[PDB]
């Protein structure tokens, strides 16, 4: 098989071809790490989706955008597979096949990525191949610029082209394999997307009241490769819903799955889609799931207090406040929320999750805000209910449920430390802001100022995947002022 | 011809008369539109398969077309149809020029074009060249007409000499296509960006997790109508396969059955707006996107003030709407509630429960009908066209979810919907084109991978099936199944009966 | 050099999974058989491969379909390259692989080559994925029988494989000394005098769940097919349901007397697994005592047993009718509950009777089978092991069972009532080969 000659002769931007060198980057920091493979090239990625095995070298060109003020050197090295050392000093990099380039080179720097391999050819699976590591050789000094030393990232692009040696080994049904599937985010504007903690439309993006506040939501926690975490439901229908049997005249609800199935305590902290609106009082509405009623209004209004010690969803039992007249299987949602009781008059803080009565813990891992002046970006939807301040009762979220459903349906493998998402206005095709999507399943950004952030962004935009980036990718701040 | 050794001369062995990987050129592979059936129910002139020349005729060419901008060259097509030795019938395959347009062809007319007549018992696949004729130097992926390969049943399949059933002698045919020796691709393009080259795909999620498209509730099972030959005019589960929502279909479940409006204090008139709060336009749709369409029932809404100004009391306000009342005119952006609301402001709410309709002769909650929207004949935007059930003993399959509320029969209150909302969202997001008159879906158990039943997905946005008997058919199927797109098929494709 | 006997090269031998049947109810896209390249495909070659260290080369595979001229239908046999991972491929995707479309009515067997597509120079004796041959039903079998619909006419296909001219064994090793290529088998013991896992008593009978299927978690009898016991599963009947310790809170040191570490096991070896029932143990130094599993002080991790030195259950009583299907509370590296997978495929239980109130406790695996598995540390192949319930008298397979590496047995009953219970108690269990979820067992029972 022969690749199209234009691909062999022209460099194109890699799916991991975005990196930033910032004044706040010590020498030795890894700007971009690329493992040799067909995924390095968008054309070659489609060709790989049609093939089972690949062999051959690739050619990588790096373009660095920096004014004459920025004086620094970047060394791009080619570490062979099977290298035991993880800590690679800037001195040790020169020992590997490397090219040292000034940040103001003004012309592309080309490094050959050789295929060093013990096997005859390379399968499409994940194996250690040649790794291209770009590290800052000398400290990047933007002397002479008062504003340059703080907001003059030298943006870098990685362009890749297969060498004449590259070949694809075996023909295979296209797109049926998993590791070759590219990562995409749904092309639907954020206006219509749903919240992942309550089944209500998103009203706008917002930050936490504390920029350093850790969050451990159980709903809306899905990794990029489509693995749901905690009590995350696949679809919006099973969001903020619960189903269980309660004996007549009692107040304890024996939780079951949403589809009338026994609930496995070990698998999940709570039944799938169970609400995680902690630090607030739930006022639920319930109805018998088989409509055996012909006369009267089936909805029954009750209240649940999560802070109560009897609220233990993990043991498949939560006790309602009021007695229920007739027994049966009741399905129900959260009608409205009120400030939590027995909490010293605390406000309805939606940034906390209920206790769940866990006793090891299988909860979703708590997501922390990364450093480098990065803050997690949350999506807000309104749930009815009073609050102590008369403010909108907006619940935070980590990822719109449509994104979670798409990720679950399309189990695209993660090929980078983080995914850089551009917020693009569909009509004007303008990147209003750029965001980083982490493999844990949360979207972060960088606010321009404490008074601004993603909140000013229009709601009609759509996130468009741009590239895989390292954790050290310094985003352009969003917002104004 | 494979099988000629064991056929015993009972069947006609043989009919009388660069950048591309070399394996694709030499080896014939099944087309995406490569599944057709011939049945005694088929009448002469029925289109077994309709092929339009282009890279979409070959899965390997289809994948490469997403990378390229144009194509040229001929295509080699093999029709694999080797029916039982007892069957007796002939098919005709013609090659109409791209300039010709009739969208229908009599069997007599098919003989005019360069054609081939093949017995349904032909062991060796019938190879017919799909020559490329064109005025322009090369074709772009711009839906311009190309040479078409039309295969219509010439003589009816009258199986005889064995006295068997219809499905017991339905001849299954396969279409294998390989690119010609001079098929080429011209210009490189960013992959999977163009709309024309995108492949059709259904989400790989079990139906139990999937959501209804008329109420925001989990799907509790598939079912047929009380009358199998019943037209349906829903306005929420309407979305074409290639992905333009019709009627008042919302993109996501969040705005599925919700309505938003502003009401003056002490009045029952609700001036409808869109869910996001923007003003609603009558000429856009019969109702604001996500407006409920549960007809022949009395709604019971739970509104609330959207901005949440209040700090103390329960914000849920419960009122009822009578869609049969004349004042129910969503097309005019105005519906009147049954009870006056004391507090004025922007209210957002859903349907809490439904009762049998009032002032309608004591009829039951007929969820298969839709509320009479406002006058829409005058305006450009009107109701989505009703989806009549196709013939060939095919019944539309509906997905049922429970809504609270009593019914006169004491039966579960199930709201039927044509397609799950996840499927509608997927179709809207990925706007894959349509390559055949229907899509042959397979309902397969994800783990055991047994084909529970095969369904046809029409471009209008509804699923059809052939019930096995008077039994309920698809309702017996388990809910932990995934629809997988098997192939593009013609309209006259005969589904294997589903259920027991 | 001709290491392999010339007869083996020339003639074809049946594959271990070489009995696939095509029926009118089968739909296009149904998997008929799946093959993986290796010396295990040929019984003659496997025995040689036990002697040698590495194998390389291609093997010829021939499929024999039995049919007459009055039948139609096609099967597609595609060679899936190694390392290609996908759940299932449709008929359309099968044609994308290098394939052979074989008509049912073909008189001569269709020969499909199995090329050794590999990444390494030669294959080591292990479970590395190799070239996969997978056959699917292309077109439905439309038989010409007079009966409408199905005619009880089935096209039976037998898969025959033989090594190619290029097959070769690489390095000679002392045979049966390497555990990588050691074959496994079910112990050959008549079931009449087998031992229940939970109780050291002879088996009274075999039965499934009382109704449909339920999740049952029995740490007693938990033993992997490779030979790793789980939970407090004693290595012998003498230690089965036998515990020891010191005397007013009782200690639970191990039966051998060594100190017990809760990190390794949820409970000390020999600890009883009886659930919703009170135990009248024999806390002999001859001392009769009762143990309440519902007591809070009862913790398997932290030894504390109430009273009201060697201990064993003298007899059982209702808890303070009796349900043994549930496991007692544990104060946790507990063994895992078994879920009957797929349609039907209920999990069979070995009932054993204990005198007391009027009793039939269940079981999951005989202790002798646990000992046999522990003694032979052979690797597990495929997904599940298929077993015959063969009678030593007539040497006929009255019933067949599928054995899983989790340490339990499964079968498909004919109906809700008729199932494995109708099988005689005098049969003997054996091991055939390793199967997967694709292989759905034929219904077991006489109805």
């Amino acid at each position: 098989n022969l690749i199209d000659p234009w691909i062999i002769n022209n460099f194109v931007q890699a799916p991991q071809g975005e990196f930033t060198i910032s004044p706040n980057n010590t020498p030795g920091d890894v700007l971009f790490d690329l493992q040799l493979g067909p995924h390095l090239n968008p054309f070659l990625s489609h060709l790989s989706q049609m093939y089972n095995g690949w062999v051959g070298n690739m050619r990588v060109r790096v373009v660095l955008a920096g004014n004459a003020f920025t004086a620094g050197k970047v060394i791009i090295c080619c570490v062979p597979p099977g290298f035991q050392s993880r800590t690679l000093s800037i001195a040790q990099a020169t020992l590997f096949p490397h090219v040292i380039a000034d940040v103001r080179t003004l012309d592309p720097v080309e490094v050959p990525l050789e295929d060093v391999r013990n096997v005859l050819y390379h399968n499409n699976d994940t194996q250690p191949t040649m790794r291209l590591l770009c590290m800052l050789y000398t400290p990047l000094r933007t002397g002479g610029a008062s504003g340059g030393t703080d907001s003059f990232v030298v943006a870098g692009r990685v362009l890749t082209c297969p060498g004449p040696d590259f070949n694809f080994l075996f023909l295979v049904p296209p797109t049926v394999e998993q590791k070759t599937r590219p990562f995409t985010v749904p092309n639907i504007p954020l206006k219509y997307l749903s919240n992942s903690r309550i089944p209500n439309p998103i009203e706008g993006m917002s930050l936490s009241p504390d920029q350093t506040q850790n969050v451990q939501f159980q709903n809306g926690r899905c990794t990029i490769d489509g693995q749901p975490l905690g009590t995350t439901p696949v679809s919006v229908s099973q969001l903020c819903k619960f189903r269980g049997r309660i004996t007549s005249g009692q107040r304890v609800l024996n939780l079951t799955e949403l589809d009338g199935s026994p609930f496995m305590a070990f698998a999940a902290p709570a039944p799938a889609g169970f609400p995680d609106l902690g630090s607030c009082d739930w006022h639920i509405e319930m109805s018998k799931i088989p409509n055996s009623s012909t006369q009267n209004n089936p909805i029954v209004t009750n209240s649940v207090k999560p802070n109560s010690q009897q609220f233990v969803p993990h043991l498949s039992s939560i006790t309602l406040d009021e007695n229920v007249s007739s027994g049966g299987d009741y399905i129900g949602t959260i009608q409205w929320t009120s400030p939590p009781s027995d909490s010293g008059g605390a406000n309805t803080n939606f940034w906390k999750i209920p206790d769940y009565g866990s006793s090891a813990s299988q909860l979703a891992p708590a997501v922390y805000p990364p450093g480098f002046n990065e803050v997690i970006v949350y999506f807000m939807a309104s749930i009815p209910g009073p609050n102590q301040s008369g403010s909108p009762n907006l619940v935070p979220c980590l990822l719109p449920q449509e994104y979670i459903t798409h990720f679950i349906s399309e189990q695209a493998p993660i090929q980078g430390e983080a995914a850089l998402l551009h917020y693009v206005d569909p009509d004007t095709n303008r990147n209003l802001g750029e965001f980083k999507l982490y493999p844990g399943g949360y979207l972060t950004c960088v606010p321009n100022s404490s008074s601004t952030g993603p909140q000013q962004l229009p709601l009609d935009g759509v996130f468009v995947f741009a590239s895989w980036v390292s954790r050290f990718y310094q985003l352009k701040p969003v917002g104004t002022a």
